[PDB]
């Protein structure tokens, strides 16, 4: 059989770390991304070609899917895993920040209007439970900028949750038998706070932790001055989730400061939109000196778009609106990203880690 | 190597008739439906997705092509089938319908605004040689209802043009050795002019003849009553080309009139739009019905969406306007389509297509 959740970290330079997560549906390799599955797709791409591209786990929204189609109807159905066709591992939001961004607070949960609907720690659970994910996340109460004072009341509000997320799954054997729980580092940008949270967080005890709060507008230099300070506090052999983050270059520089998971909408949604990554940066493909390129988008991706389609085909499909630019733009980008990791991985087995790091900031800012 | 143009009629069964067109990029079982691939993709499809539900060539349009991206565009860029990635058959319409549906005609040819252009059979041969087509249509004008003297001077425009279109093809050395030049029967709804028109093509000769003015709004009583009389008058040892056409039942019938070849957007568009064809006749997958519904779309269909997604499934992706809702349903139903043409074909070689006609028919219309 194979194990609930197990992360060994094989191998170190400086805070980055690259090892795996084994779980009863698969192995993680880390530092990991997540393509984000929000409406129970990995929107324009089939499960079988989102995990062509490299991936081995995907984001799915405790929100979105509660109201369509329902918890307790994916449940009847079997399970958002064989609902969707992915049986890999699945790790579910918990709503806090969804209902946040997308309505009255208490001690005991959200109320909201998406028509009406309530959220708290143990029904944040339990639709995560019928949901049958493998990776659940404790629901947090999110709030930028923020006072000191603000921060701080929303932090420990989040830990008292937390520590009754952590009661509903443990009150839920097959939950607790067969997935992992995270719990959420909050704090803002303010070092005082995200020590109490992280010492909360490890009182409680998760199977790994995640840094809330950022990826909310805050730029990248604050970004990776809280990180600097904030990835240090978390328990150094679990697992280190960066929320929402990001850009390539966000990746790398949240790599370096220790984090092992990502996530974010930016890969496929800007596919879509015509922005495909190259190492040389971003391009949009629809921009008009494109339209008689024969070269694939980029020149040393070895996906599949890029073994068979031209930029000038690609410019062509976005510009009519067709769906088939949609699926390759989006195919790249994840495969782009997933082809970044795992140059990251080996790297830091290599030893070469912040090499890579220099030579990509280099040529992809060029 | 391989031969220009062969079509080998294997086995008849009343007017009904199935067979092989052999062409350079490949062999075309027939009778034959063609996937409308309009702006260089079949809408929502990869080519290798088209090519494994069963198609053996698809239809691209002179028209939308020439605007864009460009005809001689779509030349430098090494021909059609480099620039969207099928290699197999691609079969181009001429122009003649789109222009009209999509404006000053002469006998010259004719000029219209999409922004302002002109088509002729000289320059509509010339597109299609640009695209590197395999079957090149003869280029044609439209026009119903019409009076028996107005589609008797249309038809003999027509056959004007289509002399001008073979002896355009037969100019170009290239064309001439590597595709296939079909002429297309005008006419209306009156037999004298069907065997004008017909006896017209016959003296110039073409490899294959199309019916035109059909599948355009005549109802289908109508429309098989003119195939009654119509297609007997073609040369029966060529494929006959049933344009824009058309419903299951329709293809059935057209098939027992003589019928070789087909093509429409019915599958593709009314996919996208939840309409889901099956032996028990079409399925509108929104239908809250098919929320909990956890059969595939059709349960004998042998194509990848049946064997891996519930109706329930592709029911929320199409309400929630996912991409891949989209994806799925048009591959289910170009699949379909294709499994039709298959049965079809078994039918006629083992002498019992009257038997299928009729099952078909009353499961699908139960
Ligand atoms: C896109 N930015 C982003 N920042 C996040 C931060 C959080 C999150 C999701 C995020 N997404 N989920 C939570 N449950 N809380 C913290
Ligand atoms: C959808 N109906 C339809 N009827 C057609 C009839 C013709 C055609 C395309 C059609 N499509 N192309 C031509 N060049 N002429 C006749
Ligand atoms: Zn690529
Ligand atoms: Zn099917």
């Amino acid at each position: 059989d194979r194990p609930r959740f197990s992360f060994s970290i094989a191998a170190r330079e400086g805070k980055a770390r690259t090892g795996t997560i084994e779980m009863k549906r698969g192995v993680i390799r880390t530092p990991a991304f997540m393509p984000v599955g929000t409406a129970a797709t990995v929107k324009a791409l089939k499960p079988e070609t989102v995990r062509a591209t490299g991936a081995d786990i995907i984001l799915g929204n405790t929100y979105h899917l509660m109201l369509r189609p329902g918890a307790e109807r994916i449940a009847k159905l079997g399970g958002l895993h064989s609902f969707m066709g992915w049986d890999r591992p699945i790790l579910t939001d918990s709503g806090g920040y969804q209902v946040m961004s997308l309505t009255k607070q208490s001690e005991e949960g959200v109320t909201f209007k998406s028509s009406r609907h309530m959220l708290s720690p143990e029904r944040s659970i339990e639709i995560q439970h019928l949901l049958g994910s493998d990776i659940v996340m404790a629901f947090d109460e999110c709030t930028y900028p923020a006072t000191p004072s603000r921060a701080a009341s929303s932090m420990e509000r989040s830990m008292r949750w937390a520590k009754r997320s952590r009661d509903a799954f443990d009150s839920r054997k097959e939950q607790a038998e067969n997935a992992a729980l995270f719990g959420i580092q909050q704090g803002s940008v303010f070092e005082n706070l995200r020590q109490q949270s992280a010492d909360a967080l490890a009182e409680i005890g998760f199977d790994g932790y995640a840094v809330g709060g950022l990826a909310v507008g805050e730029g990248q230099d604050e970004m990776f001055r809280v990180l600097d300070f904030s990835v240090p506090m978390l328990p150094d052999d679990k697992p280190h989730y960066l929320m929402g983050v990001g850009k390539p270059d966000d990746i790398v520089g949240a790599v370096e400061r220790g984090i092992d998971m990502f996530d974010c909408v930016l890969p496929t949604r800007s596919g879509r939109n015509g922005q495909a990554f190259t190492w040389d940066g971003p391009i949009n493909i629809r921009n008009a000196r494109f339209s008689e390129d024969l070269k694939p988008l980029d020149s040393e991706c070895h996906c599949a778009v890029c073994q068979k389609w031209s930029r000038a085909y690609i410019h062509h499909l976005i510009r009519a609106g067709e769906i088939l630019g949609a699926m390759l733009m989006t195919e790249h980008n994840i495969a782009f990203y997933q082809q970044l990791m795992q140059k990251i991985r080996d790297s830091i087995s290599e030893g070469r880690f912040s090499q890579f790091a220099q030579d990509f900031r280099a040529r992809y800012f060029a």
